[PDB]
RNA sequence: ACACAGAGACGCCCAGA
RNA sequence: CUGGGCGGUCUUUGUGU
């Protein structure tokens, strides 16, 4: 409104008060844009501003009708003028008028507004206009303007006696205002409206006049030029497209675009679906005849009980019907030996011969111990002296023995799989193999598992506090905490050590040691009848090991003396052992590579589980309490899930989320958890699965009996009656939500056997059989009862029109013209090198079609970067130059080549499709187009990540403004069933071509046509076993169908005789058409929004219901939010019934668009909505922190030793942002320290105590020392902050200063201790197939501009390709799966073998000795110059470091937990602010004349002079840079100038609202522990 | 023991017996 | 049926935040 009243709200303090930006988004309902008639002449542009439509929102009232005219010299600034016309009309005032005159070159420039407040306080206001829909453009414009006007203003501040001043920047976009001023929402909405009108005017003027727009850079000009030339000269040969792919006639698209939607058909179908939905609701929820809620809930309970009994009977009928079983859940002994020193004690008082009379295992162990006593000890335990001799200045030694076992013993061992392939044809082996396939009865007695869960001794103190392993961990933790020695640190460390002395953790320690030994032994081989004997390092446990190979089972048997078992884990979930005379033995059990990662990570996992679940129960870390039943149940369930590690066990717990979401369903609807009974069917094979299924069904019946009570408490809504799904114990909502993710403790990366492959094929074939016979309802005509894969043309056009109307409301008319230019830009600028990646591409082709001539060959997937390099070799520069050849090859092939595999995920079974290079090239442009359209949609979240959050909290503001206080919010959280396989791609092509100009249409219709003939290669090993079995005897009809199709006994459409592939016409693939499907679902949600708004307007008896409707949607995942304000009690129930019917009708309206509603959808919940596993329970956002906590050890292979701590810091930050307190984050980091030291050889190397006690003297993260975070702010700051803190307090800074002096004479140094996995063999082969020159570095030294320019010729493209392959991203990308076992297998030789490389290879002990030798010449401290070179944010680090020194003690109080949990952002390390622009653009613009900045020559020279000061070796000549700097290569200099521009570190925190050093202190004092205030 | 409403794995490659 | 060879081995990881 007024210029002055906006400044009046601004508060000024002391000198230059700046503040922080605050984003405003479009929340209010806009009126229609006024009609604008534009005319141009040489005297200017005249616009006839029309009549603004008058709504009740008052928005846009400043827009008045007129014939205003702007001259043809500021015609490029209407967006800057009309947006701010009415807020800057106060003449012009330069800096020198109202500031002291300092004779620099900045005198003459003028800001937008300089208000004087008429009393002696100067406030300066700057305006900015951006056309970027993304929030990044707003931030870029804001930072550019504030950097342009910060330094001169700050200079003029210090020349005044009392400079009470304020600087503000206001940036306006299409759907966002970035301003640091207290500006109200109405003014922001007015700014968006003015921007929209100005942008429409400017686009209308530009579309008929070339010279209005300023001259764009010629790179952009050539980009749109080449894109337009391609799209206007691209002939897809539509005749061949129609003749090749089914249902690819362009007449379909012509009729879809030209024929308007049938209105009468739409209304009739809508009314029919309304009637059907009402009937379904009344039938399923017992609404008629009228009954109160008690009888309805009782009928629901009886129905749930009947359906549960039906499922149980059906499962029991297909099982072995055995009600009693002896099968342990934990296949490891419950032994808890007291850990001792390193020695072999096999002294049997009764002799080894007494072991011989105790069965096959007794005979085996007697012969093993006899061979050990009468043989060399070398091999049972690793030799310390040999490794000391090797380390002070590869081959693997294991003690192997060959027992002469009897035939009965060999038969018994073969029954367990030990050499079981030889004994396959024996009768007992055949009977065991037959019986192993049978399933378990649901009525099997599993009360022992419940007894273990309720009553266990897992959390009892083992009293092993002062044993060698925990002393080692204590020494390492103490040395890590010596740099942060506070009382609070001591309390949290004591809590960690108390958790370490627990029984379950002590058990898991030796279990992890055994798993590490097995992972090491997986690379060995043994002959027939030969075994390996090993002894665990810290425990008196002996292991007999039978290896087969690395990709198959590893067998092990355990043995201990009966006097060495100090205690045991109580419970009957453990497998039965063998009781010899004085020895306890274990039967042979098997493991794989994928099964070892849970056993290795078991101790840290259980420590994290204990800490997390004791925090969620409310007991502080510094308090000691006896465990309760809930803590024991949660910890024991985590224990059993970790040790079980099976997919079905995970799935049963995972489905409890959707089972328990039904308890939030509100009247008149009833909770319906029995809908999840379909997904609970399937074979049961373990007792834990049976127990979990029975508990799940009990929870289902209990929830169907009674919903969660909704309790209004003051102005906030809570829920009562929540409980754990498995335990059944009552708990709060947070613990119930977190307990849905206990199944995530199962290994995501589970290996897929051949047996399990065909079922994944079943997921693809079973949808192709449902293909419609006729294509009439595949895009041609209209149907009211669509079948599978079918949809209505009129409804599709109506949804497209609804989304087009909403897009025109948001971005204004002529939006398609702007979309055209942006699409042309994105297509033209991007080059073929940008598609090069280390991600697999398919090699399936015509040569692989017949199994007859490929039965001996072996198939592998190559990498996309190799094909990109092959294209670059042929002089291919731009992607759009290769689209034509790719499409021609695709059309000549006549199909689309795909190869399949199985995804490793925590949600069940899903397949993954990999395309070849040509299909990738053709699909990329379509996906770019669809992304550009989706970025225009105001409720599509895949392309707009902010919309994931903002719509939900802004719905409350919409409701408050439109209805007033006291509005009821009803939500539906929807899921789509079979999203990718359900969508016939003609629909997607029509939807995409609706939002494009016709010039792109012929491409889009062609490129999507190839999806209607997909040839997907199956695994060749699967066909090798399928070929030899002509007849199938399975009970799954798909197995007979595939066999008969392959052998030719049955004719099917998807498979032919003797082929390596399946054929698919319907559906799309996983995420290949992600953005196009998101656009389709956006159209559908816009149609639903308009339909619901019209239904609310018409009412149920002729008066409108006051309501606000919001929709949010992603790929297939969506939610609907409706707020209504009733005017009475009867009106309330009628309006709620009406809204419930509206939300229920979505399931029936979805098939008209080809979308099928999944049963996981939760409909009609009040004050509750879940969108992306982000649970909003009224004003309380709930995040499942356990989900991120269970993945805090999922590391990647890092060649550098200091990158492991970076990965740990990333995982710790992910845990912190998930909703964990700082003390929990510190305990998780303690577990991470234990994991890191275990992976270095703590339990596998004898030379660790020497390594530990001699690494104490040199705490270097490069050499393996773990830096621990500050407990009051754990996880907030990165690894570099801890490195900088260690440089300023520990003697590491002295070492770094000495190394810097050494490199000066004649972070960066932390990565100088490296290990090469497989000595870069395959990586080297990757360079031996391209023909890339080795002169690349010298050639780019000759031409540094290649590093800062897009492209000039194929030689430069080869140069940047060679730079790309010689990057850490390519290097750290060939690592395969199962990172933890492969990494820990190197922990047996890492310390004392020559494998480490230093910036000749040496050992870690050798490197530490050399560092200690050089540690006597260390002098002084680290220099301020390198204190800014190595740590650009170090000063910023300082303002955090001094802000944590006032929180040092464990003082505080337990306050009442005020629950208003929201998500907030904290900027702890901001952008480095001395230089206005980045150095990457600053150097490039001067050196090569590239307009990468927005500064004039004077400002550019000023920033150049500022860049001079810090580095001091910088030179204007690149040759002088080459011969005047430490960086010998331009590659290193480019990385240096990229990294010296430091990043801004921000943390997303979950907790009480933050009112913006104050924020950091507030979250430290609050988020240390829930319900506790620090100091 | 692993996988599985029985599709696999429980070693693979050679040289001579 | 005797002496041997076997790891970044292959399986294995796609499209978007
Ligand atoms: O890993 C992934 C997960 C999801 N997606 C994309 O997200 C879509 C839905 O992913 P989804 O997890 O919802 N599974 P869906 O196919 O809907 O069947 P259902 O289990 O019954 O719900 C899929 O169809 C893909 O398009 C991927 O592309 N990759
Ligand atoms: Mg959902
Ligand atoms: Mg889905």
């Amino acid at each position: 409104m007024n210029l002055e009243v906006l400044c009046g709200r601004i508060n000024v303090e002391n000198g230059l008060s700046l503040g922080e930006p605050g984003l405003y988004d479009q929340i209010y309902d806009r009126p229609g844009l006024p009609d604008l008639d534009v005319t141009v002449d040489a005297t200017g542009v005249t616009v006839d501003i029309g009549a603004v439509p008058d709504s009740a929102s008052q928005l846009g009232s400043s827009i008045n009708a007129g014939l205003i005219t702007i001259q043809l010299s500021e015609a490029y600034k209407i967006n800057h003028d009309f947006t701010f016309s009415g807020l800057s009309k106060t003449t012009d005032r330069r800096l020198s008028e109202v500031f002291p005159i300092t004779h620099d070159g900045s005198d003459g420039m003028t800001p937008a507004v300089i208000h004087t407040r008429l009393d002696g306080t100067i406030v300066v206001v700057e305006f900015s206009t951006t056309r970027s829909h993304n929030i990044g453009g707003l931030e870029a414009a804001y930072r550019t303007k504030i950097e342009k006007y910060r330094d001169p203003i700050s200079r003029r501040v210090d020349i005044m006696e009392n400079p009470r001043v304020f600087f503000g920047v206001i940036v306006v976009s299409s759907g966002g205002v970035l301003s640091n001023m207290p500006l109200t929402q109405d003014e922001a909405e007015e700014l968006m409206y003015r921007f929209c009108i100005a942008n429409e005017i400017y686009t209308k003027a530009r579309s008929m006049d070339a010279d209005i727009e300023l001259q764009k850079s010629e790179e952009e000009l050539e980009a749109i030029s080449r894109a337009l030339s391609f799209f206007s000269l691209f002939e897809p040969n539509i005749e061949r497209v129609e003749g090749t792919f089914p249902n690819s006639e362009i007449k379909m698209l012509e009729q879809f675009l030209s024929t308007p939607a049938d209105v009468d058909f739409i209304t009739k179908t809508l009314k029919a679906k309304e009637v059907e939905a009402y009937a379904d609701l009344c039938d399923s929820h017992y609404l008629k005849p009228e009954k109160t809620i008690q009888e309805r809930l009782e009928i629901n309970r009886c129905e749930a009980i009947d359906k549960t009994q039906d499922l149980l009977a059906g499962l029991h009928a297909r099982s072995n019907k055995q009600t009693s079983l002896n099968r342990g859940t934990v296949k490891l002994p419950p032994w808890l030996p007291k850990p001792s020193s390193e020695s072999i004690d096999i002294k049997t008082d009764s002799g080894f011969g007494s072991l011989m009379d105790h069965g096959a295992y007794g005979e085996l162990w007697a012969k093993c111990l006899l061979d050990v006593s009468l043989g060399n000890v070398e091999g049972v335990v690793s030799d310390p002296a040999k490794e000391l001799d090797i380390a002070i200045s590869a081959k693997i030694t294991y003690r192997r023995f060959k027992p002469a076992l009897s035939s009965s013993a060999r038969q018994e061992f073969s029954l367990q799989g030990v050499e079981g392939k030889k004994w396959k044809r024996m009768a007992a082996n055949q009977k065991k193999e037959k019986e192993s396939h049978e399933t378990l009865s649901p009525f099997l007695d599993v009360e022992d598992i419940g007894d273990f869960l309720t009553f266990n001794n897992l959390l009892t103190d083992s009293r092993y506090g002062d044993e060698s392993i925990q002393r080692a961990v204590s020494i390492l933790l103490e040395k890590a905490s010596a740099m942060q020695d506070t009382e609070l640190t001591h309390a949290l460390n004591d809590s960690f050590k108390r958790n370490l002395s627990s029984n379950v953790v002590q058990w898991s320690l030796w279990v992890s040691c055994l798993a590490q030994e097995l992972a090491s032994a997986l690379k060995q081989h043994c002959r027939a009848g030969e075994f390996i004997i090993k002894k665990l390092k810290f425990w008196p446990i002996y292991v007999i090991i039978k290896p087969t190979k690395s990709s198959s089972h590893i067998f092990y048997s355990l043995g201990i003396r009966k006097a060495d078992v100090t205690r045991r884990l109580t419970g009957r979930v453990f497998s039965d052992t063998i009781d010899a005379g004085e020895w306890e033995l274990t039967e042979f059990k098997s493991l794989k590579t994928c099964k070892l990662t849970n056993l290795v990570n078991l101790p840290c996992t259980m420590l994290n589980s204990i800490a997390f679940w004791r925090e969620k129960l409310g007991v502080a870390p510094w308090l000691v309490r006896k465990p309760c039943s809930e803590l024991r149940e949660q910890v024991g369930l985590t224990f059993l899930i970790s040790l079980e590690d099976k997919s079905k066990t995970e799935e049963i717990i995972t489905l409890t989320r959707y089972t328990q979401m039904e308890g939030f369903v509100s009247p008149p609807m009833l909770p319906k958890p029995q809908k999840m009974l379909g997904k609970l069917d399937g074979p049961l094979r373990t007792k834990l699965q049976v127990y979990l299924l029975r508990k799940h069904l009990d929870c289902m019946v209990r929830i169907a009996s009674q919903p969660f009570s909704l309790i209004p408490r003051e102005g906030r809504v809570e829920w009562g009656g929540t409980f754990h799904a498995i335990s059944g114990r009552s708990t709060n909502l947070e613990n119930m939500v977190n307990s849905w993710y206990i199944g995530y403790y199962k290994n995501k990366e589970e290996s897929t056997e051949l047996n399990a492959l065909g079922e994944m094929y079943k997921k693809i074939v079973e949808m192709e059989e449902d293909k419609p016979s006729s294509p009439e309802f595949l895009g041609w005509g209209d149907t009211d009862s669509p079948k599978k894969h079918e949809f209505s043309r009129s409804f599709l056009r109506a949804a497209c029109s609804s989304l087009e109307r909403e897009i025109a409301q948001r971005h204004g008319r002529q939006w398609k013209q702007n979309l055209e230019e942006r699409v042309l830009r994105e297509i033209g600028t991007k080059n073929i090198l940008d598609l090069a990646s280390m991600k697999a591409t398919s090699n399936f082709s015509k040569d692989w079609e017949l199994y007859s001539e490929v039965q001996t060959k072996e198939y592998h997937r190559s990498k996309l970067l190799e094909k990109m390099a092959t294209l670059i070799e042929k002089g291919v520069m731009w992607y759009i130059d290769a689209v034509g050849q790719a499409w021609k090859a695709v059309l000549d092939d006549g199909c689309m080549r795909i190869c399949l595999f199985k995804k490793n995920q925590h949600g069940g079974l899903r397949e993954i499709y990999v395309m070849d290079a040509n299909a990738r090239l053709v699909q990329f442009g379509v996906e770019t187009m669809a992304r550009c359209v989706c970025e225009l949609s105001p409720h599509e979240t895949v392309a707009n990540p902010r919309l994931k959050n903002s719509i939900i909290e802004n719905h409350g503001l919409k409701s408050a403004r439109s209805l007033g206080p006291g509005s009821i919010n009803i939500n539906s959280s929807n899921d789509a069933k079979k999203w990718n396989q359900g969508h016939y791609t003609t629909k997607l092509a029509l939807v995409l071509c609706w939002f494009m100009p016709a010039k792109f249409h012929r491409f889009i219709w062609a490129a999507i046509s190839m999806f209607r003939r997909k040839k997907m290669m199956v695994d060749l090993r699967f066909l090798a076993h399928l070929s030899s079995k002509s007849e199938s005897r399975s009970s799954d009809p798909f197995r007979e169908a595939m066999t008969d199709a392959f052998h030719g006994n049955r004719d099917v459409s998807w498979m032919d005789k003797g082929r390596t592939y399946i054929k698919t016409e319907t559906g799309m693939m996983q995420g290949i058409l992600h953005f196009t499907s998101s656009l389709l679902h956006s159209c559908v949600q816009s149609f639903y929004k308009s339909y619901f708004v019209s239904k609310l307007k018409e009412g149920y008896m002729g008066e409108s219901i006051s309501g606000v409707v919001d929709v949010i949607e992603g790929s297939d995942d969506s939610a609907i939010m409706i707020s209504i304000r009733p005017k009475s009690d009867m009106d309330e129930v009628r309006s709620r019934f009406f809204v419930a019917n509206l939300l229920h009708s979505v399931k029936f309206l979805n098939p008209l668009f080809g979308i099928y509603s999944s049963e996981k959808s939760t409909v009609n919940t009040v004050y509750c909505v879940e969108y992306n596993s982000e649970f909003h329970f009224h004003r309380h956002l709930v995040r499942p922190t356990l989900r991120w906590i269970a993945a805090s050890h999922q590391i990647s292979e890092t060649e550098a030793l200091a990158s492991r701590q970076e990965d740990y810091s990333n995982l710790l930050t992910q845990c912190l942002e998930g909703g964990a307190s700082f003390s929990l984050t510190y305990l998780i980091q303690c577990a991470q320290l234990l994991h890191h030291y275990m992976l270095l050889g703590l339990c596998l190397h004898p030379l660790f105590g020497t390594f530990m006690g001699m690494l104490i003297s040199d705490p270097d993260p490069a050499l393996g020392f773990f830096l621990m975070d500050n407990p009051a702010f754990a996880g907030g700051a990165g690894f570099r902050f801890n490195l900088w803190r260690a440089c300023k307090t520990t003697d590491l800074g002295r070492k770094y200063a000495y190394y810097f002096n050494e490199i000066q004479g004649k972070g960066t140094l932390s990565h100088s201790v490296m290990v090469y996995w497989g000595d870069r063999k395959k990586y080297q082969a990757l360079l031996n197939r391209m023909g890339l020159p080795e002169d690349w570095v010298e050639q780019i030294d000759e031409n540094p501009g290649v590093l800062y320019r897009r492209a000039a010729n194929k030689k430069e493209l080869l140069l940047k390709l060679a730079e790309k392959v010689h990057s850490p991203g390519v290097t750290s990308s060939l690592s395969k799966g199962h990172v933890v076992p492969r990494v820990v297998a190197a922990g047996v030789y890492l310390l004392s073998r020559h494998c480490f490389r230093f910036s000749q290879k040496a050992s870690l002990i050798k490197l530490l000795m050399m560092s200690s030798i050089s540690a006597m010449k260390h002098g002084g401290s680290l220099n301020p110059n390198q204190e800014r070179m190595l740590f650009p944010q170090a000063q910023e680090y300082d303002r955090v470091c001094t802000l944590l020194e006032e929180v040092e003690h464990l003082t505080g109080k337990f306050v009442v937990r005020e629950r208003n949990i929201v998500r907030s952002r904290i900027d702890l390390f901001q952008e480095p602010v001395d230089l206005r622009c980045k150095a990457e653009d600053l150097v490039s613009e001067v050196w090569f004349g590239l307009k990468r900045t927005k500064l004039g020559p004077r400002l550019l020279k000023e920033e150049w002079d500022k860049l001079r000061a810090s580095f001091a070796w910088l030179s204007t000549d690149p040759s002088e840079t080459l011969r005047d700097g430490p960086f010998l290569s331009h590659v290193q200099f480019r990385n240096f100038i990229a990294h010296v521009d430091a990043k801004s570190r921000s943390v997303r925190l979950l907790g009480a609202p933050v009112k913006k050093v104050t924020t950091i202190s507030q979250v430290v004092r609050m988020n240390f522990f829930p319900g506790f205030s620090l100091e």
